[PDB]
């Protein structure tokens, strides 16, 4: 039991699964006949509308960039759920994929049209272990767990730690 | 950066992390002297203030009952996050934890009790992967992520699936 949605439906990493913005099902591989090679991994599920606005080159994940040049595909999952609640999240996911496929990159920009901070997320400077969804960070990319390189987390959870100031922010440009 | 209140802070369980109930952060293995034989697993990080109510026989972790005994200590943050808000949260990890530690089991009343299913809460076949937070389970054991044996999902998320009527249950008694 896997997505069955058109394949221009927007994509999204989470763990290890390639999700589906819109069912929220689990994504198989594209047909190779509908696949735009033109869009490096994210081709190999999604296929767009139209044109593209921005290029993704074919690649390997590197310790901290997954999937390979677009990492920021990681990060709509955890904004979107942690900047929603039970009777809002589809809206929510749907808005944030949209905001995030468009800039084509994670930004402080982009953050603040998703109005991440108000919503209540905070980022925190990684001292240990951290328990629930989360945009893990440094200067360069972001994920949803853990990795080698990680400075900053971006979490709802009221944690022990010291939050960082609203206009902080470990990247200026997430890919 | 471990946690650091008194020893008779709760405690839970999420991915591998033993973490706090009061601060969140992640807990150190007992001194020893401090550690209560009496309880295990659980012993090993969590000394009680007075007697027990219940006791714990120390053992292996099985495919499916992780920690091995009291399984349920890995439902206790899932469950308070997806029946709680931003600023709510903390009050809600307290509840819960101190109401599965009271019952010593996850049963169909104590989550009436925790109304997970009234706060958006519902069960569903596993039919495939699922992201975010969740407690997997099936009729004698539960957890935090999937696991073999687990034949259902307890997830806020607005799934594809068909959720269970609010009388379902997976089990009646999972430790
Ligand atoms: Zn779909
Ligand atoms: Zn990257
Ligand atoms: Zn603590
Ligand atoms: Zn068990």
């Amino acid at each position: 039991d896997r997505c069955t949605c058109t394949p221009n439906a927007r994509v999204f990493v989470a763990e290890g699964q390639v999700y589906c913005t819109r069912c929220l099902s689990a994504r198989s591989l594209l047909p190779l006949n509908l696949q735009v090679p033109e869009l490096g991994v994210l081709g190999l599920f999604y296929r767009p509308e139209e044109p593209l606005r921005w290029t993704l080159p074919r690649a390997f994940p590197t310790v901290e960039c997954s999937p390979a040049g677009a990492c920021w595909l990681s990060a709509i999952f955890p904004i979107a759920r942690m900047t929603s609640g039970n009777l809002n999240f589809q809206q929510r996911m749907v808005r944030v994929a949209a905001e995030i496929y468009r800039a084509g990159q994670l930004t402080p920009t982009v953050l603040k049209t998703l109005q991440v901070y108000e919503r209540g997320c905070r980022w925190y400077p990684i001292v240990g272990p951290v328990p629930g969804v989360g945009v893990y960070a440094n200067s360069l990319h972001v994920s949803d767990k853990p990795f080698p390189g990680a400075t900053h987390v971006l979490t709802n959870l009221p944690l022990p730690q010291r939050p960082k100031p609203e206009d902080f922010c470990p990247f200026e440009c997430a890919m």
